[PDB]
């Protein structure tokens, strides 16, 4: 009941938080990043920049608050999902700490919903079957434990991603 599979667009999607499969750099990129720097307009950028200022380049599994610009969303959490290299450099664990630590700001920040894309899956190469249920455990597991945020959303960007996550939601 507090977790839901979306078909579409990131962008589009009113919630509280929208999350960003970001790079280090924060300045953005072409996938769902390049997307959601599109729609939220330059306001994020200049915005990811005073980041930098503070807190340098995000690392690979960590996470990080903005404004959203022109989104329809409160706040963007920026995360940087692990490039897939085969499994024997601890990218479970880093996909693991992404989730994790997004779901984390979402509640510091009292934010009642957030929309995750399929982070790592596009260009970092992620197998998408086991990072579906690395999304799916990571926030389950954290839902059951904390009160905020009090909705999900599973936003995917084709039928496929829609369908693995319908099914690891339903066993
Ligand atoms: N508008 C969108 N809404 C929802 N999902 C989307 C959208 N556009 C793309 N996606 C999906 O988001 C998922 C993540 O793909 P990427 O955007 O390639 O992110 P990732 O694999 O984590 O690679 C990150 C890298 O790509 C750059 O954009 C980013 O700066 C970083 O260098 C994929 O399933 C992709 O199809």
């Amino acid at each position: 009941t507090r977790i839901h599979v979306v078909q579409g667009d990131i962008t589009k999607l009113a919630v509280d938080v929208i999350v960003n499969a970001a790079n280090p750099s924060l300045m953005g990129g072409g996938g769902v990043d390049g997307a959601i720097h599109r729609a939220a307009g330059p306001a994020l950028l200049d915005a990811c920049l005073k980041v930098r200022q503070q807190q340098g380049d995000c690392p690979t599994g960590h996470a990080v608050i903005t404004l959203a610009g022109d989104l329809p969303a409160k706040a963007v959490v920026h995360t940087v999902g692990p490039v897939w290299r085969g499994g024997e450099q601890n990218e479970d664990q880093l996909l693991q700490d992404a989730y994790l630590n997004s779901l984390r700001l979402v509640a510091a920040n009292s934010y009642t919903s957030v929309a995750f894309p399929a982070i790592s899956t596009g260009v970092y190469g992620y197998p998408r079957a086991a990072a579906a249920e690395i999304a799916v455990k990571t926030v389950s597991e954290f839902i059951t434990r904390h009160a905020l945020p009090e909705q999900v959303y599973f936003v995917c960007y084709d039928e496929e991603n829609a369908h693995l996550y319908e099914r690891l939601l339903t066993q």
